[PDB]
């Protein structure tokens, strides 16, 4: 079962509303006026250089960031070239990357929403057509549409009445979300 | 002006760069050689900017260091442009070290093209000169590199070219010697 944690800041928001906000902020700091862009520029694979238990990336337009967690691998120039594949267990979205290999992994300074126990598994054989690829490739430019479709399918698997249009409080009522 | 360093006394610039891109193209090019290279790569300290950009090869270990103030734009317009201060193209064979060591350095530094004065703005994009240099060398193609060296040693000496011996440039006060091991 997908498990979701969300800050109380978004208690009344739909999933699809929050992802639109995070994507807007990724594209433009002025989507959240008041914020300074000063996150120490880190990110990459942990441990890397091309495989890890996490892949993390922060916008350069803002300190919006994401952390993909699982068992991930990237092919570079090897056939299926430029494919991200493996197991995608979770996607955490928020503000500013901290940590890295030497602290036990990347974390977010402000973790806003986190989607976990995802069970996504894409094999190398599907190349860049794989789901894990599409999800994390979208997020690298702040495009949360591939992630959004996947959160939808997984919620409907828990309950065909839950969707990216359910608010986090409703998902919490459903036993799927947990407020933080 | 330019400064090179160099086993490579009789070689021309076009000669050494023909062999390296060959060994970068595959390990077949330098028979005897094997590959154990601890699979590095990246910006120092990165993710997308650094004082060095080291990149090992996949087929062999022929590998280059880019030295200076370098930047990669990713999705920032102009997208997927590497630009910045390209002050040296090291060109050794193995690309050891790291960011958390003191900088990248090849264990067998072969030829350091060392003061190139290449400086490209971001506004130029993929048409910039520092891009076409470093991206060429991403895959072996050292044509763009050689062209900029050709126009650089010609300001010091018009009769001198890239098809000239390595000692010819060192005897004129442009390069010195770095041994073998
Ligand atoms: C983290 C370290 C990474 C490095 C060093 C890297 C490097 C590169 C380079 C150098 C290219 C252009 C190569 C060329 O066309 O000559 C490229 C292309 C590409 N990369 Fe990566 N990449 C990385 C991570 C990723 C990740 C995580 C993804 C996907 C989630 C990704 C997806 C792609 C895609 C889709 C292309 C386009 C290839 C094409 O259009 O032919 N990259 N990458
Ligand atoms: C350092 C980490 C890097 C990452 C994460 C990365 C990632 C990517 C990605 C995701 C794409 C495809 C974007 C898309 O499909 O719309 C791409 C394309 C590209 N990358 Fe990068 N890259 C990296 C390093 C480099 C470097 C060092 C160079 C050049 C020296 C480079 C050159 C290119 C080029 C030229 C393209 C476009 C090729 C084309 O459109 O035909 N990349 N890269």
């Amino acid at each position: 079962s997908i498990s979701i944690s969300y800050s109380t800041t978004y208690s009344g928001w739909t999933v699809a509303d929050y992802l639109a906000d995070w994507s807007a902020y990724f594209g433009d700091v002025n989507a959240r006026p008041g914020q300074v862009v000063d996150g120490s520029n880190t990110g990459g694979f942990n441990p890397g250089p091309f495989d890890g238990s996490q892949y993390a990336l922060k916008s350069t337009a803002s300190d919006a960031a994401f952390i993909a967690g699982g068992d991930l691998h990237y092919t570079l120039f090897s056939n299926p070239s430029h494919t991200l594949w493996g197991k995608l267990d979770s996607i955490a979205l928020g503000d500013t990357l901290t940590g890295g290999a030497s602290s036990g992994g990347y974390a977010l300074d402000s973790q806003e929403v986190s989607f976990s126990n995802l069970g996504l598994d894409s094999p190398i054989a599907q190349g860049r057509d794989g789901t894990v690829h599409k999800v994390v490739y979208g997020l690298m430019s702040g495009d949360s549409s591939a992630l959004q479709g996947q959160i939808d399918a997984l919620l409907k698997a828990v309950d065909p009445s839950l969707s990216i249009n359910s608010t986090f409080d409703q998902l919490a009522a459903a036993g799927v979300a947990h407020a933080t």
